[PDB]
Order: structure tokens, then sequence, then C-alpha cells
């Protein structure tokens, strides 16, 4: 269990330690880091919430709903807070493409993986701080997609992140 904390997740954001930035998140607003479902379910319009029950209103889509961090292309610190450690297997990111349409639902073949680390089957520390490169070819609004794939288990914890880039 853990979740994105910098820059806050989509799920983060619902809680009070996210500062209630988006509202109406289900089960988001006390337990952002519970959105563990078997590794690579990519199910379109169900990617935010990976289709977890009780994180059902994570996945509405449209330019203004959620609340984005500003930030630049190039190096983007991500910072995880795992709240049960579980040995790790991998860290994806992906991010959507120039040109994706904010008001449909997410579709992961409209993203492009940018990084991917391996976890080496060792157990992480509380606090995972890791750097990926965003492309130069993204400005405005995007969504990072961070996967930590357990070790251990077949599952993976999905962060969908909203993000303002310029
Ligand atoms: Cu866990």
């Amino acid at each position: 269990h853990g979740y994105v904390a910098s820059p806050g997740s989509r799920a983060f954001f619902g809680s009070s330690a996210g500062g209630n930035l988006n509202t109406n998140v289900g089960r988001a607003q006390w337990e952002p880091q519970s959105i563990e479902a078997p590794k690579n379910t990519f199910i379109t319009g169900k990617l935010a919430s990976a289709g977890v029950s009780g994180f059902e209103p994570l996945d509405e889509q449209t330019a203004t709903r959620w609340h984005k961090t500003n930030i630049t292309t190039g190096p983007l610190d991500i910072t995880w807070n795992l709240t049960a450690q579980h040995r790790t297997a991998s860290w994806d990111y992906y991010i959507t493409k120039n040109g994706w349409n904010p008001n449909q639902p997410l579709d992961i073949k409209n993203f492009d993986k940018i990084a991917s680390i391996d976890g080496k089957q060792e157990v992480p520390n509380k606090v995972v701080k890791q750097t990926i490169n965003i492309p130069t070819d993204r400005k405005g609004y995007h969504v990072i997609y961070a996967v930590w794939g357990i070790g251990d288990t077949v599952n993976a914890f999905y962060q969908a992140i909203d993000v303002n880039i310029q």
C-alpha cells in the first residue's frame, strides 16, 4: 500500500494530507494508498480507480475536474509514501501523448512509457524518491500514470497524477 505524494496523485489530493484539493473521491479521501489491482490491468476509463470498488469517482475525466500540479518539462522528482512496504519488482511511469483529449476516458493506448525502474526484489523504504524525465513535446494538462509492481504478489498499485506542464 502506497501513493504518490509529490506531485500529489489524484487520489492523494482527495485526502486531508493532500489538502482536499480534489473533492468527491470515494475511498481516496481516507485510503489513497489502497488502489491495488493485478499487474497489467489497463481498462479504458478505469485507470484512475484500477477498477477497484469504492474508487469509481476517480475515473471522471474532464479538462477541469481535477487539481493539477504545475511542473516543467525535463526532470521531475516523484515521491511515494508506502503505508505498507512490500518487496518490489518494478516502478513504471507513463504519460499522456501530445494531442490527447482531456474530456475522454483514459486509455493506456494514449500514453507513452517514460521510465522504468527495477525494484530488484527488495523491500523499499517508506519514502521512495525517483527522478523521471518529462518529454519536451508535452505542454498543458497531462496525466502521469505511476505503477508500483509488487515483487511477491501478482498485483500493483496504480496512481494517476494530474499535471500542468509549462
Ligand atoms: Cu500493501
